[PDB]
């Protein structure tokens, strides 16, 4: 019996396992090697991951996502409060814990945030299982390192109601760490600096490991920073662009809006490896056609402030931590956005060119170490 780890992210979720002797992170039925953490609720079934988020612009009131920014939260948080005036379902009040509400086989009905994502879960570990070909029954399950007690209790109740013994909830930036073997280091302090850009979020993390021990010495950065942000100065840009080359303003037609954000995001992938890419959409408003391109140069201006702004949380963390940047002894890259080629540009210069950590793919790196230290455990 295989254990295995789990990154249960706000965006993407990715699961991995270590047997004989090494890490596979397991590609689910469609051959993706992360899954978003989406729910979808039709009149005839449920839908999660890739398949829920395949329907999203068809579907918006009962599609849920970002149930990671409820779980363990209190429905009068103001965090919760904020965040739900941004999203398109339906977030309701039970003796103060939040439920999404949405409509299923026809009825109202409402769910806690650990029940939508104990579903994610459900889905990493069949997709683990479908590889294994058997089932799984223990995990090591990630959370970000500022989680409280509520927040990761809530997490691994998401986990149990998964069907899963859950070996231990473990902070996101240590996974990183243990995924590229830096928990093994002896008696010096050796000083780790994550740098976490993903589809929502920015985290930066610095610990200390000392002879195995982790201390997390210091965190910053942006709870509402991450890829999104990026698909929308691109959907931004090219509504502008549609709206010179036809005269119309495709701004109000959500569907629209929602298929053009999708062919953006995989753009954006692409300009990562490529220096241009197409962005083709067949009749996407009114059955007009929108054909066209976008350089990395481009994508980069439109982007430039928000890239940017991710060095100062790494001064202000490394101001908390009391530390130069010269006593950090390993950078080590986390989430899809730091494959940006700016993004490891910006850090690496401003470290004065020291080597990124980035020979395992950064949206994978959390759900690696959860596999490493997942095989430890049992
Ligand atoms: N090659 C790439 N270039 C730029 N962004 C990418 C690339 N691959 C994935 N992404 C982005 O990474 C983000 C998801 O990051 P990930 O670490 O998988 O999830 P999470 O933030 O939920 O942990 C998304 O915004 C996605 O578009
Ligand atoms: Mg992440």
């Amino acid at each position: 019996a295989a254990a295995i780890g789990i990154d249960l992210g706000t965006t993407y979720s990715c699961v991995g396992v270590f047997q004989h002797g090494k890490v596979e992170i397991i590609a689910n039925d469609q051959g993706n090697r992360t899954t978003p953490s989406y729910v979808a609720f039709t009149d005839t079934e449920r839908l999660i991951g890739d398949a829920a988020k395949n329907q999203v612009a068809l579907n918006p009131q009962n599609t849920v996502f970002d149930a990671k920014r409820l779980i363990g939260r209190k429905f009068g948080d103001p965090v919760v409060q904020s965040d739900m005036k941004h999203w398109p379902f339906q977030v309701i009040n039970d003796g103060d814990k939040p439920k999404v509400q949405v409509s299923y086989k026809g009825e109202t009905k409402a769910f806690y945030p650990e029940e939508i994502s104990s579903m994610v879960l459900t889905k990493m570990k069949e997709i683990a299982e479908a590889y294994l070909g058997y089932p799984v029954t223990n995990a090591v399950i990630t959370v970000p390192a500022y989680f409280n007690d509520s927040q990761r209790q809530a997490t691994k109740d998401a986990g149990v109601i998964a069907g899963l013994n859950v070996l231990r909830i473990i902070n996101e930036p240590t996974a990183a760490a243990i995924a590229y073997g830096l928990d093994r280091t002896g008696k010096g302090e050796r000083n780790v600096l994550i740098f976490d850009l993903g589809g929502g979020t920015f985290d930066v993390s610095i610990l200390t490991i000392d002879d195995g021990i982790f201390e997390v010495k210091a965190t910053a950065g942006d709870t509402h920073l991450g890829g999104e942000d990026f698909d929308n100065r691109l959907v931004n840009h090219f509504v502008e662009e549609f709206k010179r080359k036809h005269k119309k303003d495709i701004s109000q037609n959500k569907r629209a809006v929602r298929r053009l954000r999708t062919a953006c995001e995989r753009a954006k992938r692409t300009l990562s490896s490529s220096t241009q890419a197409s962005l083709e959409i067949d009749s996407l408003f009114e059955g007009i056609d929108f054909y066209t391109s976008i350089t990395r140069a481009r994508f980069e201006e439109l982007c430039s402030d928000l890239f940017r702004s991710t060095l100062e949380p790494v001064e202000k963390a490394l101001r908390d931590a009391k530390l130069d940047k010269a006593q950090i002894h390993d950078l080590v890259l986390v989430g899809g956005s730091t494959r940006i080629p700016k993004v490891q540009k910006l850090l690496q210069d401003f470290f004065n060119g020291r080597d990124l950590n980035k020979s395992i793919n950064p949206d994978e790196a959390v759900a690696y170490g959860a596999a490493v230290q997942a095989a430890i455990l049992m």
